[PDB]
């Protein structure tokens, strides 16, 4: 169904990792790129919240985040590119590169980070 | 689906080539980034969103890059000078995929402002 077309082997075989979340905050996608980035296989993320992905520091800041984005609309404006710490499954740490973007779709909202090494 | 739609409005610049290096994919993000609207770039040779310099010397990076097999492109990772329209130019940051897409190779280019 989409695996046939082009849009769906762009993200998923891009070189920069592609998590996105509907608009309940579940993770629908989670390319080959963003398993080597966070050290999670896809079956660990999919189906399961947000915040599994967030460093456990900027866990108790980042669901305000999202919300506040949700009810502002803005006529739809994506968002920002900047330089984010990510926190893998084992604990440690790498620096990234972010590029957030807001996606409306059949009256919902989503959102799409494309994340890259910046070490 | 949701793929288009996360492409089709993402901050970042999207540019798919299919294996004739013809344009089949140009979002809002790199209408801005080239001062191309999308029905000029659509259908029409990658040459045109190359700057003029490198004109030449492009067309023999693509094909080689086909010829090698490779799946991840390791070329365009530095900064880079895109060329707009009307001549002036902006500092960017490519990050380069190949897409193995209805059994074909394609290329998407994610482009950013670096200024
Ligand atoms: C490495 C993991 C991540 C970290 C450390 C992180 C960090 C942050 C921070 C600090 C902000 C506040 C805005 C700012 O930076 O000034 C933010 C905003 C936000 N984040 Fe993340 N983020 C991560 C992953 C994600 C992912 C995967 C998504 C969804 C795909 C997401 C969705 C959002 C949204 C929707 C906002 C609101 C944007 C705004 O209005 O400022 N985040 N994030
Ligand atoms: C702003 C416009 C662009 C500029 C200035 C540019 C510049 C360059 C340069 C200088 C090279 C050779 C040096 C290197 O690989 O580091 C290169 C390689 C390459 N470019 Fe571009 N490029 C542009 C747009 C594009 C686009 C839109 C595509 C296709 C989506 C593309 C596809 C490729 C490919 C496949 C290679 C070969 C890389 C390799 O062999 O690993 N370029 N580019």
């Amino acid at each position: 169904n989409a695996a046939d077309g082009i849009f769906f082997p762009a993200l998923e075989q891009n070189m920069m990792g592609a998590v996105l979340i509907n608009e309940n905050d579940e993770v629908m996608f989670f390319n080959p790129a963003a398993e080597k980035l966070w050290g999670y296989k896809r079956e660990e993320v999919i189906g399961n919240n947000i915040d599994m992905l967030i460093p456990r520091d900027l866990r108790p800041a980042h669901p305000e985040y999202i919300r506040h984005n949700r009810e502002g609309g803005k006529a739809r404006v994506e968002g920002m590119s900047r330089e984010l710490q990510l926190e893998k499954k084992d604990g440690s740490k790498i620096w990234t590169r972010f590029a957030l973007s807001k996606v409306s779709a059949e009256g919902k909202v989503y959102y799409l980070a494309l994340v890259r090494d910046a070490s």
